[PDB]
């Protein structure tokens, strides 16, 4: 009996704490407007017994099932903001993304939810992943994924975002011994995406250098002359992995075929 209204007070506070975690500076006026009937009981110095009585007498929203459904929506919005960190979504997009989540007929079978699930699976795997070429490839693309979700959201049709999910999950499914398949996937991604330097501002400068060295060290054993070896080493001066760099390596690899039958 009194346990139920204690749950109502708890759920009211949980929603407010979720809102405070998302928006501590009170910038999301539209989302807070949707929850003002709940938030008001936590931003005034009501004591527990007062909110408990407010639930017993109906002065606050006291349908526990309805409060939980509203809470899960806000929890999914917080997960979106948390899952893209260290990248940040602008205020108006946070609120428009919330509106899409709120208005969905079944949010928990939507691709918004499934995309968040699979994004978290990538970041979870990367937590304790050894710095192999495969995982460095995956970390680079997962970071681009987070940045594109922060810019475009998680609800609209985006072939770039789906391709990053696809290629990222494929790297995770690849065996550590399928080296040529890992590089073919990664090189293929950089060539097929539209940005000339798709990792600048997204990866740390040292991570970009490691990617450059990974491409050089992969192609170097194939070369059959010092002249072509020197041309490839001349490319290792680049601190950024660009589409141009990859094409310049492929031209050297192509020239090497003239020295082989």
């Amino acid at each position: 009996a009194e346990q139920y209204h204690s749950q109502v007070v708890g759920k009211i506070g949980y929603i407010a704490r979720c809102m405070q975690t998302i928006d501590p500076e009170n910038n999301l006026k539209k989302i807070r407007e949707d929850y003002q009937d709940v938030l008001i009981w936590a931003e005034k110095n009501y004591r527990f017994e007062e909110i408990l009585e407010a639930s017993k007498s109906g002065k606050c929203p006291n349908d526990l099932d309805a409060l939980s459904r509203r809470s899960l929506i806000l929890q999914e919005l917080l997960r979106l903001v948390s899952s893209i960190s260290p990248f940040k979504m602008k205020l108006d997009l946070i609120e428009s993304q919330y509106e899409k989540m709120k208005q969905h007929v079944n949010l928990w079978k939507s691709d918004y939810h499934v995309k968040l699930n699979q994004l978290n699976q990538l970041t979870d795997y990367l937590k304790n992943a050894a710095p192999t070429p495969k995982n460095n490839f995956l970390r680079a693309m997962t970071s681009v994924l987070q940045m594109q979700i922060a810019q475009y959201g998680i609800t609209e049709d985006n072939e770039g975002i789906n391709q990053l999910f696809k290629l990222g999950l494929h790297l995770l499914a690849m065996a550590n011994e399928k080296i040529d398949e890992q590089y073919h996937l990664f090189k293929g991604y950089v060539k097929d995406q539209p940005e000339e330097s798709p990792f600048e501002g997204i990866l740390p400068a040292e991570d970009q250098k490691i990617l450059v060295k990974t491409m050089i060290d992969y192609a170097m054993p194939k070369l059959s002359s010092k002249v072509l070896q020197d041309k490839l080493s001349a490319l290792s001066s680049s601190d950024v992995l660009t589409k141009t760099l990859l094409d310049s390596i492929d031209r050297i690899v192509k020239e090497n075929e003239k020295l082989n039958a």
